[PDB]
Formats: C-alpha cells, structure tokens, sequence
C-alpha cells in the first residue's frame, strides 16, 4: 500500500520516510537490507531493520552464515522479512572507506532485478562511504524493476530530488 512517493523515472520512486515505518505500514513483498558480508546488523539501516524485528533477523542471519558462509561484495541472499515484509533481500554494497571497488555498486543493485517490486534504502550510503547522489544514479541506470526508495534524512532527500529534477 505504498503512498506518498515521487516518481523519478519509469520504475524508480522516492519518499522522505523512515524505511522501518514504511515496512511496518505497507508490509511489502520484499524489503532490502543494506547488509555486510557476515550479515552482522550493527548500525545504519541494517541495525534499524534488525531492532524492529527485536533481533529475530540477527538470529536467522547467524544460522544462514553458519550453514552457507559469508556473502561476496555485490552479492545477496533472500531470508524472512519477519514483521516487516514477506521477504528480506540482504544486499552487500562496497564499503569504499575500506578500499572496496565502487564498480561493485552496479553489481549490488543488479540483485534487485530478481523481484518485481521492492522497498529499499540507497546502497553504500552512510558508513559504507559512497556519495548518496552517485548511489541513486547507479540505481536508476541499473535497476529495471519497480523500486520504492525511502530516505530518512530530510536534507539528503531534498538534495537527491534537486539533482534529479
Ligand atoms: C530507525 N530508522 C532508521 N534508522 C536509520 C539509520 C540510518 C539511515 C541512513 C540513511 C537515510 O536514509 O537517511 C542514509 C545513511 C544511513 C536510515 C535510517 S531509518
């Protein structure tokens, strides 16, 4: 039941909103988590989504890692969305503050194409160190399915919308 989004391109929408509140209110088929390779949900969007599941996401993630090993940078896995969504697509963008290649941000967003509709944050923003406006450009250039982007910070949201319109 997505509402209040501004359409940027044929398939990319954006809203100034807390992704945790959007997920609770909409219960989308897929919510994207901005994960790391070991699925340790310590801060940023990952910590927020995990806290909203009261750590059910972390317990399930630890079991995925013990059985399957870590993800690769640019890779993803599908796990339960618990109370936030039917599924959580955990996607690893490059941490350019740690020398990880920015080219891998395109590979990360390619994972979204397996799902027709997703609620997502911008990848590699925050502690991962990428420029969020560059991250939105890669999203627009790479994602072919319908993506509803939620951005918490009003100053960042206004900057993104100005660079697009
Ligand atoms: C409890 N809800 C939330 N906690 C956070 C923490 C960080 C963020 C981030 C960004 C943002 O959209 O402003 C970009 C970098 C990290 C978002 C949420 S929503």
């Amino acid at each position: 039941s997505f509402s209040g989004y501004l359409k940027l391109t044929d398939n990319v929408y954006i809203k100034n909103a807390d992704i945790v509140e959007e997920a609770k209110k909409v219960k989308p088929t897929v919510v994207v988590n901005a994960a790391n390779v070991y699925l340790k949900h310590g801060g940023g969007v990952a910590g927020a989504l995990n806290k909203a599941t009261n750590n059910a996401m972390q317990v399930e993630s630890d079991d995925y890692i013990a059985t399957n090993g870590p993800l690769k940078v640019g890779g993803s896995c599908v796990l339960s969305g618990h109370n936030l969504a039917k599924h959580c697509l955990h996607v690893v963008g490059p941490n350019v503050n740690k020398g990880e290649d920015i080219q891998l941000l395109k590979s990360a967003y390619e994972n979204f194409n397996q799902h027709e509709v997703l609620l997502a944050p911008l990848l590699s923003a925050g502690i991962f160190g990428a420029d969020p406006i560059h991250s939105l450009r890669v999203c627009v250039d790479t994602v072919r399915t319908n993506v509803y982007l939620a951005v918490f910070d009003k100053n960042l949201y206004d900057k993104l919308v100005s660079s697009f319109l």
